[PDB]
């Protein structure tokens, strides 16, 4: 079975092994709702409003799935707003629990339910079948830990146990670098990839079988959230294109004390180590590839910025309409097109990598973000007229997340309130009740 | 001693003047209003909106400018609807002309004035010293012998005779290659480089001196035209930050008959001759370069397609608030919009070779356009409604150029009698004044 207590490996493996743990260094945590306040109008209703940070190392992903106000402060293992499902990406010891009570078995139930079982930092049994006996020979037997992974990799044609060596390598990441939502009662994760991996395909599957993640509680918009598309975004950039992996640039193979050759466990940014990186294809400069780099960062989000700010006003003005009268027959088209431009808005720029991994698909779906946003908004102030206004609708200070969140009507003081209690005393039962059940160490 | 009868070299410099000659093999004239009737509606008022065409070969420079119809047919040196700035990047005798009379006095009057005079092919000294004796010895002695085009290079601190050998290779090309405007009464070309190459600098530039191409016959607004700009978005692309020049792709290094090292003089598509070109950097196939540069051009191409859309609807809403009665000052915000959006348009797609040189920068500006056309069209739909309309504005059927020239007041068939007639009987009469006078054997 999945051996999910990763400290049973170091001896064996003490270079992967002290690399993956290094991960623990990438710890500052960047608020993203602090950064861009518009984020929590166009998330209105849905946690992501709450709170929202930029990834860290892989060390803290148990860490920050627990703490995060998204999850909440359950007091029971049948409270709290979230599904087991949100531990799926998070700790081997969900490829533990599917493989202990089967797949369907480990999705039933709260996010709560699993705060005991699911302890482990994210680790060696998600990415590699450690009881291969040629596992502790020091061949990888690299797996896909993930049964809703592996079926939607054979839905794009690429079944994992058929795939190349290299194939495998970047696959292995999209088990949870990908764009997903919670298929069922039992909320399931499913990649939405039965149409292919593009913004399109993925739009006109969502309405195909008329999915909404959440509605704004702005402008009642039936809205779809999009999550860090790393696997299919780098799929159509340059480098994907071309068959670099994932691994060529997050796991470089560099060498050890004495000469030999090993996968590099730390993943972070690769210009943190570029000689063993860029530098084994390109010829350039750190500085001018970094400036590139930058460069496209930089075109990414003052174009998102742009967008966004339509979006918030469509957001409103559609806030407007409702309150002047607005039936659901007459706000539907705008809805669509609400839907529709954040949705092409969110896929751009949920992967904080796309300037890198693929920028002119980036731009281009911002670009498409935009033309549906422009329809909203012209649709909206013909509406907001037929019902005598004809002036541009005023819109709330949102300078600061604080304010931003204050204006959507989340109570803050209470909502961080109920979390650091959650924090301070349900989390060591937890880790108690684990290491008992011989769990953790 | 500037040498415009490009014959002279013909004994001298056999390799360089039979594939010079050689671009006249490329000769297919593809209408883009043709292919593209929107067009027609943002430039109403242009003349590019009664003929515009794809670019084809060198060869074809002064044959291309007699027939278009944006020069007319005028009847005398005096007459036509255009200046002698358009001879500017047609022809080697407008280095002859310059020379001889000056710069202002090459660009005093009119262009029928410059049509016995302005009669050789595109060709060596407009790239070359040719007067330079190191010139007959097969030394390319690079120099740029269009001024505008040197104050242009030296505004961007890439002073021409600073230059080493590959930035000269792509300067050359800069002289016609560019986007430019005509400054003052006289009209003298410009580029409008003075604040920088990309779309912002060259906004803020003509924003700050007020200046405009023509107003949109259809909503009054004031117009900045973009044309091809290939030096400013080749600079911009990733080819360009590695000083990939024009030269390494358009104009390759080949071998003569007997083995012997020339510069293939045919300027025209790279893919013609891949192994020469691309196949020198890259180890990726003809047909795997073809298809990422295909798949770029439609992604460009659909994205530039709703920006016009939205171009097209904004124009003709503004047409509809005018002839509703809405003032200049209730018109001065949108127009300053629509101004924007088709400028950020119009630089972004004016270069055919867009996708290839720079497709991020291309997008880039797309969606930047798509900003603004949105800002337009909200305001015109709050305009309309202070007018008490509120309903959708319709458009005239735009499906073809044909209907779109009509639907702007054009009389095609006039135009067109009036442009034959001239070409059929103006034409050879200056051939015959230039033979005449020796300018043309
Ligand atoms: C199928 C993969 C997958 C699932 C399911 C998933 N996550 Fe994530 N999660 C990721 C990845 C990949 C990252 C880091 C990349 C990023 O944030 O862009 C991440 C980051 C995070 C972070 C840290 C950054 C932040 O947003 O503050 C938190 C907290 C988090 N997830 C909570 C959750 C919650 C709550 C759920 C249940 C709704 C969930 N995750 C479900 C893959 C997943
Ligand atoms: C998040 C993904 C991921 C996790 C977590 C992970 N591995 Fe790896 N591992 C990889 C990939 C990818 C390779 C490269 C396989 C290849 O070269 O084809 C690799 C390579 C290896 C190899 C083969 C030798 C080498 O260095 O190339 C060993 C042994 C190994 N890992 C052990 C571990 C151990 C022990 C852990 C837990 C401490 C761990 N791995 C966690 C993805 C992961
Ligand atoms: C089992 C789930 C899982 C798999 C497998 C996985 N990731 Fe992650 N990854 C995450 C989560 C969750 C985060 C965010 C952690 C946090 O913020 O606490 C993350 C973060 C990251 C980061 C951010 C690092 C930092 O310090 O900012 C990078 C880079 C990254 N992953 C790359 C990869 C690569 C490359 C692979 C493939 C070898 C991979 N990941 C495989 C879940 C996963
Ligand atoms: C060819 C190089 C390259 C490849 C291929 C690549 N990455 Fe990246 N990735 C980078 C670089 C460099 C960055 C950081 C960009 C920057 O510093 O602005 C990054 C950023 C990221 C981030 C966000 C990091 C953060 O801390 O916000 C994640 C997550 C990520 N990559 C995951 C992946 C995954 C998953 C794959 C495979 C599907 C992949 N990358 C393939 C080079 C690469
Ligand atoms: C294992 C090979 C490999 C690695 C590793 C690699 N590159 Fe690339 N890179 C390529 C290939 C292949 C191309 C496609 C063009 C070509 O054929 O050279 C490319 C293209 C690019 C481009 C031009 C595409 C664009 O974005 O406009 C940039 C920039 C770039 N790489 C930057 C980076 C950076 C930064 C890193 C490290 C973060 C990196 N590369 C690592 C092989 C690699
Ligand atoms: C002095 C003016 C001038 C300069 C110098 C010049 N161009 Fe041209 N170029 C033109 C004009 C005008 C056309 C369109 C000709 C026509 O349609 O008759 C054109 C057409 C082209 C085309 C389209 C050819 C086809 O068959 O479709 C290419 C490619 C091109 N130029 C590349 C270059 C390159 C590379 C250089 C630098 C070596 C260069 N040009 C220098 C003015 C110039
Ligand atoms: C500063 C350089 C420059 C000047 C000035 C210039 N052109 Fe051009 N012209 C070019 C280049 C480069 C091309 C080919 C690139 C393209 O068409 O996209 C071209 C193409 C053309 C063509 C063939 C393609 C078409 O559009 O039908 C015509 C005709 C033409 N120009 C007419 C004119 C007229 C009329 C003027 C004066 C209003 C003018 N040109 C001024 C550089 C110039
Ligand atoms: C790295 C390769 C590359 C370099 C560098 C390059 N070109 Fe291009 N260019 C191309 C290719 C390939 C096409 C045609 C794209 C296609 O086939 O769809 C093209 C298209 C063009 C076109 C439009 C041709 C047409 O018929 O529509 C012009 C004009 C042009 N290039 C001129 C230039 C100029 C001027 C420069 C220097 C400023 C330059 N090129 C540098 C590869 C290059
Ligand atoms: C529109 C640009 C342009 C035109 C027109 C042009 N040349 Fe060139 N020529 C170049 C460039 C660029 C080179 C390459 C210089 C280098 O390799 O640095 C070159 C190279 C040459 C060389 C040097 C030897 C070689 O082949 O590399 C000679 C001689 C030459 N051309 C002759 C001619 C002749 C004769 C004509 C008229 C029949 C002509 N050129 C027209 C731009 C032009
Ligand atoms: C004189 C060298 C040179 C030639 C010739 C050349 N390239 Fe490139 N190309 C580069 C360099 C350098 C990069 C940047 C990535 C890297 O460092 O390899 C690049 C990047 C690219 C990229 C990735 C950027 C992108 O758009 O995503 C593509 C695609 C590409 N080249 C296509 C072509 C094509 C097509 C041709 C000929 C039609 C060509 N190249 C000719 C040197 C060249
Ligand atoms: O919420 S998870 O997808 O980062
Ligand atoms: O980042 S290091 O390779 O210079
Ligand atoms: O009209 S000319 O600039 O292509
Ligand atoms: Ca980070
Ligand atoms: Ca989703
Ligand atoms: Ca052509
Ligand atoms: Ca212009």
């Amino acid at each position: 079975t999945v051996e999910a207590k990763n400290e049973t490996f170091a001896p064996q493996h003490p270079d992967q092994y002290l690399s993956w743990k290094a991960t623990s260094e990438q710890s500052e945590r960047v608020d993203a709702l602090a950064e861009d306040p518009r984020l929590v109008i166009l998330w209105a209703g849905y946690p992501f409003s709450r709170d929202y940070n930029k990834p860290r190392g892989h060390a803290f992903a148990v860490t920050d799935v627990r703490e995060t106000l998204r999850t909440g402060a359950p007091k029971n293992a049948e409270d709290g707003p979230l599904p087991m499902a949100c531990w799926s990406c998070k700790s081997p010891d969900v490829a533990r629990l599917i493989q202990k009570d089967g797949e369907d078995g480990y999705f039933h139930g709260k996010w709560a339910r699993g705060g005991p079982e699911i302890v482990n930092n994210l680790g060696c049994a998600d990415c590699h079948n450690t009881a291969s006996p040629e596992f502790a020979k020091g061949k990888p037997e690299l797996t896909l830990s993930r049964p809703y992974a592996a079926r939607a990799m054979e839905a794009i044609g690429k079944p994992f146990e058929k795939a190349g060596r290299f194939d495998q390598q970047s696959m292995v990441c999209g088990q949870c670098h990908v764009e997903y939502y919670f298929d069922g009662k039992n909320k399931a994760v499913k990649f939405p990839w039965d149409d292919g991996m593009k913004v399109e395909n993925m739009e006109q599957y969502y309405d195909k079988i008329a999915f909404s993640d959440w509605t704004n509680s702005l402008s009642k918009t039936p809205m779809l959230k999009a999550q860090h598309p790393e696997y299919e975004t780098w799929t159509a950039g340059i480098h994907g294109k071309n068959n670099v992996t994932c691994i060529d640039c997050h796991m470089p193979k560099v060498q050890n004390a004495e000469g030999k050759l090993y996968t590099d466990h730390k993943i972070g940014n690769p210009f943190d180590n570029f000689a063993q990186t860029c530098a084994n294809c390109h010829t350039q400069d750190k500085a001018a590839l970094q400036k590139v780099v930058a460069e496209r960062k930089q075109s990414i989000n003052d174009l998102k910025i742009k967008v966004e700010d339509q979006l918030v006003h469509a957001h409103f003005e559609a806030k407007a309409a409702l309150d002047a009268g607005a039936t659901e027959a007459e706000m539907k088209p705008i809805q669509d097109d609400i839907r529709h431009a954040q949705w092409r808005w969110d896929l751009a720029i949920a992967s904080h990598g796309i300037h890198m991994h693929a920028p002119e698909e980036g731009l281009r779906m911002l670009g498409t973000a935009m033309d549906k946003a422009a329809d909203a908004r012209t649709k909206l102030a013909r509406l907001l007229a037929t019902k005598g206004i004809t002036h541009e609708i005023q819109i709330p200070d949102i300078s600061t997340k604080e304010k931003a969140q204050q204006a959507i009507g989340l109570n803050m003081e209470q909502i961080k309130a109920e979390k650091q209690d959650f924090i301070k005393t349900v989390i060591p039962q937890w880790e108690e009740q684990a290491r008992k059940n011989g769990l953790l160490s």
